[PDB]
């Protein structure tokens, strides 16, 4: 089965994240941008662009109505997918209100439905935080798995201006999608295919992600240690009952290194965790390896 | 007009999406027109010509199109052949399609509608609006190619496969014919003979077949003629179009075997248009499309 994967970015933040995914060369997926601004969509490099809410301000009820009014068109665009990602920055109107509609359509159609969203920075204000909380609750009900990335924890990583901060958010949304899709589209020595991913992500519920990267001697152990200690995982890894871990490297990434990383992750996980390890070939990476952990159930 | 001017109009979200699929797959030799009919949403398109007359209901799309009839006419003027489709799903496109078709035909273009019947498992929305859409489009077209998606389940299909299959055959509803006209092969056709079987023909059905290796042309042609999408309309059809696509190496003998088979299968009084299409990207595969129009 050659899986058909679609990645939907909805609202300003989601469409910007999708643009970043395109710029960084994420392959094997169809990119769909949904927003309420036709000029912003003209700039997007997505394969499919839908402008919603045309007759209808950070009001999630407006975003929900705009998506619901477009539900036949969204369903037309998603029909045939085996897997749909719905990506957004939570806390605004279009993404907050519309993402559960998109996800519900994908789930009704039986696609493995993965949400990947951010919680807003605390400095964006209490209304955005409250709106994101409600949007996440709604989205969680419409997704198989919902990966939630707390933007506040990004400020504990990396170097930083406001534009820089939101570029880092774009990048972590990319990392969350690509960490999963590259297992399917560009596997390495340890092949974790669509059926395996569906096995662990179907109905898994809320999830967190951690990412790490390293180079040179001991890179895989270091990358895995960084990933499982990631601030984005909220010190929660030991409580997860389901863990998907992908390690990406060049063609020469060897079984010994892979196994070193897997063993570290096993030792850190809950005694009863179901953990699936997969590898990715990415010949652009040079001497670097990148470990992505998705932790769910919990 | 010794290069037939063919315009392919996608109207509504499903029809625009279908046109976008055709562009992505590199359908050559035709002009693409994307007409958005919804006020509340716009599906963007890479088509050459775009018209947003919206400013989900068949009557809404009909009035949107009627209100823009002068602009649509100017887009279509000069065409020898116009395809019109609302693609998969319903909505406002189902109301707009017969307006565009009526304009094309009043202009003198050979007007070919393409319409899908949804899978039975999709259910049915009220007033028999889908079948009313087919009847309205039929009344406005020279030939209406009807694709019954239910028959795809006879060609073990998964739900995602079923939806992808429907999209692929809709694309073939256009490309099988336009390639025969626009892309050279060993056996080429006169557009006048295409017009001869499709003008005023009414409903048509399509069959598709593919095969590889020895005997591939006969094999693919047998599959196409027996396709469940033709609903055994083949024996009674009074007009038959058949195109064989394959590489430049397709041999005259195997081509002629496939042509002989379709003549044997067709009604004795059928008009039959036959030709081939050189598509060197197919490798050793051949792809046959049969269009059966009219009836006994
Ligand atoms: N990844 C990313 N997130 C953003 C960006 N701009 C804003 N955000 C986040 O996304 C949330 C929603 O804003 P936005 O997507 O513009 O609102 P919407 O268009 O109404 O859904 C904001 O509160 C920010 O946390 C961006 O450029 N990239």
């Amino acid at each position: 089965y050659l899986a058909v994967i679609k990645v939907v970015g909805i609202g300003g933040g989601g469409v910007n994240a999708v643009n970043r995914m395109i710029e960084q060369g994420l392959k094997g997926v169809e990119f769909i941008a949904i927003n309420t601004d036709a000029q912003a969509l003209l700039m997007s490099d997505a394969d499919v662009k839908l402008d919603v809410g045309r007759d209808s301000g950070a009001d999630p009820e407006v975003g929900r109505k705009a998506a619901e009014d477009a539900k036949d068109e969204i369903e037309e665009l998603l029909r045939g997918a085996d897997m749909v990602f719905v990506t957004a920055g939570e806390g605004g109107g279009t993404g907050t209100g519309g993402a559960p509609v998109v996800a519900s359509i994908a789930r009704k159609l039986g696609a493995l439905t993965v949400g990947v969203v951010t919680r807003p920075f605390s400095f964006e204000g209490k209304r955005r935080s409250n709106q994101a909380e409600n949007g996440i609750a709604a989205l969680r009900e419409s997704c198989d798995t919902l990966i939630v990335i707390p933007n506040d924890r990004l400020l504990q990583m990396g170097d930083v201006s406001l534009m820089d901060a939101f570029r880092s958010a774009d990048e972590v949304l990319l990392n969350g999608v690509q960490g999963i899709t590259d297992l399917i589209t560009t596997p390495g020595l340890i092949n974790v295919d669509f059926a395996d991913v569906k096995g662990i992500m179907s109905g898994a519920g809320t999830a967190l992600m951690g990412i790490g990267s390293a180079r040179g001697e001991g890179r895989s152990l270091k990358a895995a240690e960084i990933a499982i200690n990631s601030p984005l995982l909220e010190a929660s890894m030991e409580g997860a009952q389901g863990v998907l871990m992908s390690i990406a490297g060049g063609s020469d990434l060897g079984l010994f290194e892979i196994n070193e990383a897997a063993s570290l992750v096993q030792d850190a996980a809950h005694p009863d965790a179901n953990i699936i390890f997969g590898t990715v070939i990415d010949d652009s990476l040079g001497d670097e390896v990148r470990v992505t952990v998705i932790a769910a159930g919990f």
